[PDB]
């Protein structure tokens, strides 16, 4: 919601409050989600100033508040900075921005990442190059130039950061990506390879100086329809637990696949359905194990742009035998969204 | 203060600047209220939406930021979500909201919530009913489905909030309150029960499968006169402490007497006093205590709508040989208020 | 950013975006500034109300959101509340305010904090007068009564923070400062004094009952130059660490000298030099000490009133050898900052 816009700056504050309660079979600890009350609210703001007729800077924040929490001693579990950066854009030479933002691979994985509540399981966070993660600067280009519409591409290069936990650390890193768009079908790929740090490779799970991520995707959206579909995979880079013997780490590799299906009614409602398959191999100790593996069938209700109710339900496929402890139940997200 | 309105979209944005200090005789360990800085800061949102002629649609978000933190490892102590939902309101049928929001029998200890300060001791923040709760889906319905004016009624839903401390817990209730209004006068009554979890049974203090809390009230808010009454019974609810023996849990059972009365001179200055008593009763080990038992003596100066200065006594009575270690000093707050 | 401007109260909304990389040689454990990431966001509010023709209430709240940390356990690690105050200014009288605001020895210290990122190194948070404390109450009057333009001064009363850590802490105290404008110059001295809390006396480094600010400062602003030169002497209040012995307290007594110089270019570019040097002495164990010694080159690049690039070397002269373990290495800043 744009709340300023004067001498050639313009500014957009933007927010939702999202009522949020999952429903699972005992204490949800054997549970894909989880169970309780997941109500959260997030406010941000999206500047554009226009610098001459060709450039343009720009700046975006974005921080989640959980409302879930008392106002004890829990009050800031979960609360966050999701995005948090600033750059420039200049026009058909493309865009450069650096900050907490999105990884190169994201790109890619974002096409099956429409679920009401759930899905996108791999593109996890402070993990490299598929989700948010924080120090990356990234070169955008749109339309090739100018010269080829639909033909777009990016390079980031992710920035060391040395945490105290191996699992939200990482080394210095390239990647990049490229997609197509053409009558309602778009096609990606990206990759991304980086340095592990130290404590990451101290680890038991785990092994190599290098981690590496990359994916395919298609996707349909026009008509009414959204069909998606990805494919990925990873070495040394997607971050597991062994919930017997309370161990963590990465899994030595990984391949993703998601797929997902939703049509818009007029009137507003959006049902939708998909499958999403995550196996790790060459564990240690364990040897091959499914990390997520589920159908899900939702629908939200869209009263217009500003308000939504919807649920979602996972029918998960992971057996109450899993070598890494994986929850096996299902899991039932029920929402209601205001947000502007 | 409304900061957009386009497209049947409306957003206020909400906040105050509130300078404040506790003055107390000691350390201010054996006062009611402290003793030292307790400015804080309050920002939020609140949004309604118009999907058609009869259904609206909103959100709230309000935090508090407190601002008498430093800027080393304490910088958090105090920030929290005061509310955070969403909900639709239909036509003469009523609206629904689920969040953090007000336990429904806050609709009754809210009367005597109106001291520049203090008061309102019985309305405990995670405490099912009485307070600000996390995961309440709330009925509430205005002049009975339009046919009589001033009659209004809520039913509400506590969900299940299974946490670290035994203190913001709670499991599942069900909770309801009426009140009516007429010229100028305003009656009310609220009801809730609730299972408590097993942490909470496995506090010394405290004993019961069930928490119960009830309250009415009146109220005159006309010809500037403010007058107000409480009076509410808990069961296994109030959230009690042993400064002796440094043990916490819950009062079996404890009776509430809240009184309020202000005047609200034409130049912007609003005295007012207040009582207020709660005791609590077969507590373990010691029987009998009183846990809040004060006269109040302030008064607000409203410079306008945005600005105001308060100053805010509190005259303990609270016995300095308690059972239970309350704090049985007095108390100053006094306070300079920005707020939009 | 004026969002809100009906009925005699107006509300401006401010917030950057700060993509910001420290470069420096090993860990960066041994250097000015650091290594890595060092990405933050800023959000705030400042409205001021007319409530007649002489009197005007204000309210200020500023926040620091990092974005260089993760999702995990370290996510508010550098979250904080700048500023947080409100007051009452009124004619040619003056204005006062209480909340967590500026020292009243940041009055002069201000005058060489204009480095692209870095200097103001004297001007500690959480430290009595020199920076950004919790707790303060002043008064300020600009143009001596409305009789002497140019001539402003402030006194201010320090209340009691007694907090878990003797580095925050701070007891009552009283401080002032005076300061003259002409033809481009400003000259400026100010003063503060307050008790220091028993956890202060008690740690290693520091002796006595009382903690000691003062300074004095010259700048010239004007003709696209910005001069400036900064004296100041402490006892007791620089907090101080010794990495060897791992032990922390205060500087017994300082000498600080700050100078800076900078030319802005009408096409956007701001060059900078800046010197910058304070000297412990009367160190427990240590005797005399360095605490920063360095030299400042650097250049902001202005796109706007909104945008701007910059980069900041350190020259750092603190030798290796540095008996309370200070680093000695460089340090250089990359930022871009999008602001509104
Ligand atoms: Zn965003
Ligand atoms: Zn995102
Ligand atoms: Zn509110
Ligand atoms: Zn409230
Ligand atoms: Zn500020
Ligand atoms: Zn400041």
């Amino acid at each position: 919601a744009e709340i300023y816009n004067k001498d050639g700056n313009k500014v957009d504050l933007g927010g939702k409050a999202v009522g949020l309660h999952y429903f699972s079979k005992g204490n949800g600890e054997n549970s894909y989600g989880g169970n309780g009350d997941m109500t959260y609210a997030r406010l941000g703001f999206k500047g554009e100033t226009q610098i001459n007729s060709d450039l343009t800077g720009y700046g975006h924040w974005h921080y989640n508040f959980q409302g879930n929490n008392s106002e004890g001693a829990d009050a800031q579990t979960g609360n966050k900075t999701r995005e948090a950066f600033a750059g420039l854009k200049y026009a058909d030479v493309g865009s450069f921005d650096y900050g907490r933002n999105h990884g190169v691979v994201y790109d890619a994985l974002g096409y099956t990442d429409m679920l009401p509540e759930f899905g996108g399981d791999t593109a996890y966070s402070d993990d490299f190059f598929v989700g948010h993660v924080g120090g990356v600067a990234t070169y955008r280009n749109s339309n090739f130039f100018g010269l080829v519409d639909g033909l777009n591409f990016a390079v980031q290069y992710l920035g060391k950061n040395e945490r105290d936990t191996a699992r939200r650390s990482n080394g210095d890193g390239v990647g990049g990506s490229i997609s197509y768009e053409y009558e309602g079908f778009g096609i990606v790929g990206a990759y991304g390879a980086a340095d592990r740090t130290n404590l990451q490779e101290a680890q038991p799970l785990g092994n190599g100086k290098k981690a590496e991520q990359w994916a395919t995707g298609l996707k349909y959206d026009a008509n009414n329809i959204y069909l998606a579909a990805n494919y990925g995979e990873t070495r040394n880079a997607t971050p597991i637990t062994n919930k017997f013997t309370n161990t963590s780490g990465f899994a030595n590799k990984t391949q993703d696949v998601l797929l997902v299906a939703q049509y818009q009614f007029d009137f507003g409602l959006r049902p939708s359905i998909a499958y999403t398959k995550s196996k790790a191999k060459d564990v240690e100790g364990i040897g091959d194990v499914d990390l997520v593996n589920y159908f899900e069938v939702g629908a939200t209700y869209y009263f217009n742009k500003n308000m939504s109710t919807y649920v979602d339900y996972i029918i998960n496929q992971i057996d109450s035998d899993n070598k890494l402890g994986v929850g096996s139940d299902d899991t039932v997200a029920v929402g209601i969204v205001y947000q502007f």
